[PDB]
């Protein structure tokens, strides 16, 4: 019974206390807010290539992933995010003109922070077997590697057991942008990382990092959220085009599911901010990479000018 959990909204809650994550959240949503109505919308017409550190932390050598599976996750994100995927044919009719192309690949730097020639995979030996939405796992003295800095570069953290505060052991999680620097980054666990090596079922499309990046790029999975306190239907992922549904599906779902109302239309469980498996999430829509675009020139500014 392993079914999708996704912590990154657990870190959420926790992330608003220290209310410096919460004088840039809002700034951040803001600019995702004008985009929305329309207001600004000069777009690039060139997409951007962003440099990328996976930091794995074995506690044996299983739970270190193999060279070549890092590798089949960077090559599948880079085929989701520009419409290359496969899968994409796998869209309703009602919404083939929908279909986005967010405009954005990633590579493993030739260079680490300090200017020398890097791989992209850092792997560390750690006493610890079990990561939590502590965020242990991302800091030096808890057994995981040092972040590195959050403009030059996207953080990656894989290791083999990661579980929640309410203990349902979760395969991801994700810090949302404008957060503090030593977590700005995602973690997802190695069984969903990539398409071989350990990289396991429903999860070896790897796109269970994709899903978890998103919330790299702000967006908010499509039912709103359950840290949110409201009755379900009112709590929305801010993108018009999604069908605002209230329940996430998981495993493979039958078109359609209707969630407050929707119908016929059913709910997008092909979008990858939907809990279903690898092969049935395929796709990003096009208000959602318009608050990736509100993402990229405020809060990450740094990534474009390069
Ligand atoms: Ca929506
Ligand atoms: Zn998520």
């Amino acid at each position: 019974p392993t079914q999708r959990r996704c912590g990154a909204m657990e870190v959420h809650h926790r992330l608003l206390r220290s209310a410096s994550y919460v004088r840039e959240r809002d700034q951040i949503e803001n600019l995702a807010l004008k985009y929305k109505q329309g207001f600004r919308a000069i777009s690039r017409m060139e997409i951007v290539k962003i440099p990328v550190v996976v930091h794995v932390v074995w506690n044996e050598e299983e739970e270190n992933i193999s060279d070549a599976q890092i590798q089949s996750q960077i090559d599948i994100l880079n085929k989701d995010f520009r419409k290359l995927n496969s899968d994409v044919s796998q869209v309703p009719s009602v919404w083939s003109n929908l279909i986005a192309d967010l405009g954005i690949e990633f590579f493993l730097a030739t260079k680490d922070p300090n200017g020398n020639q890097t791989t992209g995979i850092t792997r560390t030996q750690t006493s610890v077997t079990f990561f939590t939405t502590s965020d242990e796992v991302k800091f030096a003295s808890s057994g995981g590697e040092d972040a590195w800095p959050a403009d030059r570069y996207l953080n990656i953290w894989v290791c083999h057991v990661l579980k929640s505060e309410i203990g349902q052991d979760i395969l991801g999680y994700a810090q949302f942008p404008g957060g503090p620097a030593e977590t700005d980054g995602v973690v997802i666990v190695d069984a969903a990382f990539g398409t071989t090596g350990t990289a396991l079922p429903p999860f070896d499309k790897g796109r269970t990092a994709t899903h978890a990046i998103g919330h790299w790029l702000n967006l908010y999975h499509i039912w709103g959220d359950e840290l949110r306190f409201e009755d379900p239907c009112s709590r929305s992922d801010e993108v018009d085009d999604t069908p605002n549904q209230a329940d996430p599906n998981f495993g493979c779902p039958s078109y359609p599911h209707v969630s407050c109302s929707n119908g016929p239309n059913g709910d997008m469980f092909m979008n990858y901010m939907d809990y279903v498996d690898d092969k049935c999430m395929v796709m990003f829509t096009q208000g959602q990479a318009t608050r990736v675009n509100a993402c990229l020139d405020g809060p990450r500014s740094s990534f474009l000018a390069r």
